[PDB]
């Protein structure tokens, strides 16, 4: 299990319900861990529907302002510590983002996003996980 392909892998997904492209990620085209991740997710957004709406609209996104953004809104996701719930909202937030670069003309920012996310799940995120039994127990608890 590769956290760089979990995440190019979720953001693929999520471009792929808006019908959007993804150059970086037909490329890396374990698959239980996607599945569940992607049921997981959906689930969450169909839970947090309205609060997605207004995050949407709220994300504010430049170029030169994203990072701080995606900083902020993880940084506090993770205030009380690490549990499932919040590493699925972790990731439906960065396919938000996601969505949001491509629909507001930032398509190349997608690069970057895979890249924080990726870094943040290794550097803030890995040893919970690990500790926790990995993603084969996050596939025991949520999967088909
Ligand atoms: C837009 C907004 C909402 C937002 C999004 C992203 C970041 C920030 C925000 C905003 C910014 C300002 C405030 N901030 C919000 C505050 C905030 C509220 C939400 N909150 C949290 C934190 C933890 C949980 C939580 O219960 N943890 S859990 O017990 O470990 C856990 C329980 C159930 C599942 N899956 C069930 C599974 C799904 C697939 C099925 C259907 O096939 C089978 C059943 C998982 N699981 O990982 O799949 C983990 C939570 O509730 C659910 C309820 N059901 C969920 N289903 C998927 C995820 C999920 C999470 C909300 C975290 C804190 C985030």
């Amino acid at each position: 299990y590769d956290n760089r392909e979990i995440v190019m892998k979720y953001i693929h997904y999520k471009l792929s319900q808006r019908g959007y492209e993804w150059d970086a990620g037909d490329d890396v085209e374990s698959e239980v861990v996607h599945l569940t991740l992607r049921q997981a997710g959906d689930d969450f957004s169909r839970r947090y529907r309205r609060d997605f709406a207004e995050m949407s609209s709220q994300l504010h996104l430049t170029p030169f302002t994203a990072r701080g953004r995606f900083a902020t809104v993880v940084e506090e996701l993770f205030r009380d510590g690490v549990n499932w719930g919040r590493i699925v909202a972790f990731f439906e937030f960065g396919g938000v983002m996601c969505v949001e670069s491509v629909n507001r003309e930032m398509s190349p920012l997608v690069d970057n996003i895979a890249l924080w996310m990726t870094e943040y799940l290794n550097r803030h995120l890995h040893t919970w996980i690990q500790d926790n039994g990995g993603w084969d127990a996050f596939v025991e608890l949520y999967g088909p």
